[PDB]
DNA sequence: TGTATCTT
DNA sequence: AAAGATAACA
């Protein structure tokens, strides 16, 4: 096998792979790759499944869709692998972390794997993008798939913190039982929207408050 | 030059 | 659906 989709996630989501919408979606993505550059590369569409067991997810960060520039997106929302510098969205995330978490210091890179390993699911609502065109693969099938991810977690986990960043991610909110999980919503951290509430949202400290109240270990946001 | 959300 | 307006900053 290719080992692209983590095993505990495949166990609970592989049913989607036999559904017409998903078969047609992956066909659409393959047709796009034939004529255009699509991000992330094929082996990294599902990196978000490879960092921790699905049963160990404690926090879900949901963005819009992947970065659309060369060598940026690698399947963890808002993350970029070294040596690529943090894009403007991630610099804004770091800026809010710096005011929200007193101990947080800019790490010098943009790889968020260290949050994902602690059980922060770094998901985007749409999981591919045509180069240079933000949200170009919306409404093609990804939303049903990431709905299935959110629905599984909603039903099988307890006390999750969902952070829905941007209008497209917030479409998932209706699916989440608010008396069982915690949903925090704010604007996307892109410079094009950050001033609509992201700065000052304090989601990182709020997340840890909620985890600690429910007996769970907080996220160490400096562990990158 | 580039990186959302609203209105028509 | 999508063009354009609105939006803040480098
Ligand atoms: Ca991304």
């Amino acid at each position: 096998g290719s080992h692209m989709f983590g095993e505990s996630w495949k166990k609970h989501l592989s049913g989607e792979f036999g559904k017409p919408y998903f078969i047609k979606l992956m066909g659409f993505v393959a047709e796009e790759r034939k004529h255009y550059t699509v991000y992330p590369p094929p082996h990294q569409v599902f990196t978000w499944t490879q960092m921790c067991d699905i049963k160990d997810v404690k926090v879900v960060i949901l963005g819009q869709d992947p970065y659309h520039g060369p060598n940026q997106a690698h399947g963890l929302c808002f993350s970029v692998q070294r040596p690529v510098p943090p894009p403007p969205s991630l610099e804004n995330i770091y800026k809010e972390l710096s005011t929200d978490i007193e101990d947080f210091v800019h790490p010098g890179h943009g790889d968020l794997s260290g949050w994902a390993k602690q059980g922060v699911l770094l998901l985007n609502a749409v999981l591919t993008v045509r180069a240079h065109q933000a949200n170009s693969h919306k409404e093609r099938g990804w939303e049903q798939f990431t709905d299935a991810v959110v629905s599984w977690l909603n039903q099988n986990s307890n006390g999750l913190v969902f952070l829905l960043w941007g209008s497209y991610a917030q479409k998932k909110g209706s699916a989440i039982d608010r008396k069982r999980h915690h949903v925090l919503q704010t604007a996307h951290p892109s410079p094009l929207s950050v001033y609509r509430g992201f700065f000052g949202c304090r989601h990182f400290s709020k997340t840890n408050e909620l985890l600690q109240k429910s007996g769970k270990k907080p996220i160490d946001w400096k562990e990158l």
